[PDB]
Parts: structure tokens; C-alpha cells; sequence
């Protein structure tokens, strides 16, 4: 149980183009269920209660900002 607070870094994704990090708590068993890793710019540290403000209400809302971690954008 509890939240996985997740810290994205921002960092260069391409020229022209980057990656915005992030902070965002997750349900333990939302992300361990299914998660994405790719890159090492990121944090992570469990806890019973949200850290950040941002709370992935379920499966699909995780899977999309977990999807917002490595899609490049314009800066």
C-alpha cells in the first residue's frame, strides 16, 4: 500500500526539444502493477501519505503522465 512519489528531472530531449520533470505520488499498487522506466532522470521513495500535489487518481491517469516522462516537446 501507501504512495510512490515520483521526481522527474528536466533535461534535454533532442534540440529544439526537452523533457519537463515532474512530481507526483502514485498508489503503490497502480504503479507496481504497470510502469514504465527508461531514463535515470528521476527519483523515487515510498510513504504511507501523498507527497506532492499532483495524485494519480488511477490506472489510466498513471499511464499518462507516466507517458508525459518521455515525450519530447518543444521548449
Amino acid at each position: 500500500g501507501g504512495y510512490v512519489n515520483i521526481k522527474t528531472f528536466t533535461h534535454p530531449a533532442g534540440e529544439g526539444k526537452e523533457v519537463k520533470g515532474m512530481e507526483v505520488s502514485v498508489p503503490f499498487e497502480i504503479y507496481s502493477n504497470e510502469h514504465r522506466i527508461a531514463d535515470a532522470h528521476y527519483q523515487t521513495f515510498p510513504s504511507e501519505k501523498a507527497a506532492y500535489t499532483t495524485v494519480v487518481t488511477d490506472a489510466a491517469d498513471w499511464r499518462t503522465k507516466n507517458a508525459a516522462m518521455f515525450t519530447p516537446t518543444p521548449v
